[PDB]
């Protein structure tokens, strides 16, 4: 027996569909499993609602690292106050039998269910529009000088939307994230949302998030990850294809420059011979998005807002939040400011 028979030898608290805890949750099914602990929905009979309860483990260790996490939630309580910044906020938090107990909104359905309801074909500039308005939005809010908050894990799987509210996404999973100061690591984001600092070494701020969303961005209009690369090498290779060499004085301060490229005699940078690739910077941005073929395999030729102006004003965003350069990459308020957003 563990934590009295309530624990599994992990841990974990030991999930029964249909119990009452304290006479206001009735937990439906567990829907949810992760190094943090689990997650059920239940209803809650005092608020007539669905919620989703994340369940930390019983443990030191993972009990401390969600009490930061409910700093930050808290924190993003604190600002916002009336829930319109696109982010899956903590209704509140309670002990039950030794587990910490996150309650959330529940959500049935992220960016991924979106798109394999498109067959990865992807959705209107118009749709694509209203999201990057909502994570715009987002980002601008996290980056309040008193939250300056780093997500560190956007994603498809991390972006839920509101059915109920229609045409409404919300950011999700605060458990990867933390403020900005709190010391660099060397290894965080999803591979294909991974920023260009993060990869090459280098000390990280909220642009890492900024670059994240100029890849999904892209992602939700063509209905591909922009980037899809199987390790770092191959994912910095997919980058140069479409961007460049970095500029030198990025590389000449990246502890990781020379795991992808090699400084020539003369000074300059190039990459490294050992799958080929296409030489640097010429699977252009313009082509991809299809800015003069109608968008992408011209599907929205013709489409009320997939005009050239339409694409050359997104072309224009998603370039300034795909910047090498995070000291001048797009930051979210000019990037509200944009004209793809304007009448
Ligand atoms: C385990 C379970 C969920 C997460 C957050 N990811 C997530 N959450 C969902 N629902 C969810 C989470 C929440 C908050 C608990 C975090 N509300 N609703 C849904 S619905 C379809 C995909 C999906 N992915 C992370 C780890």
């Amino acid at each position: 027996v563990y934590n009295d028979g309530y624990d599994d030898d992990n841990y974990d608290y030991i999930v029964k569909n249909g119990e009452k805890w304290m006479d206001r949750y009735e937990i439906d099914s567990l829907i949810g499993k992760g190094s943090f602990g689990q997650v059920v929905k239940a209803y809650d009979r005092v608020e007539q609602e669905w919620v989703a309860i994340k369940i930390i483990k019983n443990k030191k260790a993972f009990l401390n690292q969600a009490q930061i996490e409910v700093r930050l939630l808290e924190l993003m309580n604190k600002h916002d106050t009336e829930m319109k910044y696109y982010i899956v906020h903590l209704k509140r938090h309670f002990m039950f039998r030794n587990h910490l107990c996150l309650v959330f909104e529940m959500l049935s359905y992220n960016l991924y269910d979106l798109l394999r309801n498109t067959n990865f074909r992807g959705v209107s500039l118009n749709l694509t529009r209203k999201f990057a308005q909502q994570m715009c939005t987002a980002l601008l809010f996290l980056a309040t000088p008193e939250l300056s908050i780093i997500h560190c894990d956007l994603k498809p799987e991390n972006i839920l939307l509101c059915n109920p509210k229609r045409s409404a996404i919300k950011i999700v999973d605060f458990g990867s994230s933390c403020q900005l100061g709190q010391r660099i690591y060397q290894y965080i984001q999803s591979r294909f949302y991974r920023s260009p600092e993060v990869l090459l070494g280098m000390p990280y701020d909220l642009a890492i998030d900024m670059w994240s969303l100029g890849c999904i961005l892209v992602e939700m209009h063509t209905g591909e990850p922009l980037f899809s690369g199987a390790n770092e090498v191959d994912q910095m290779n997919k980058i140069v294809e479409v961007l460049g060499i970095p500029p030198a004085h990025i590389l000449d301060q990246a502890p990781k420059a020379r795991k992808f490229f090699e400084k020539l005699p003369d000074g300059t940078w190039n990459l490294k011979k050992t799958r080929e690739y296409k030489p640097p910077g010429t699977r252009k941005l313009h082509n991809i998005l299809g800015v003069e073929t109608g968008g992408p395999g011209g599907r929205r030729a013709g489409e009320s807002g997939h005009t050239v102006a339409d694409y050359l004003k997104f072309k224009d965003l998603i370039l300034r939040m795909l910047d090498y350069d995070p000291k001048t990459r797009i930051q979210p308020y000019y990037a509200l400011q944009h004209s793809f957003f304007k009448k």
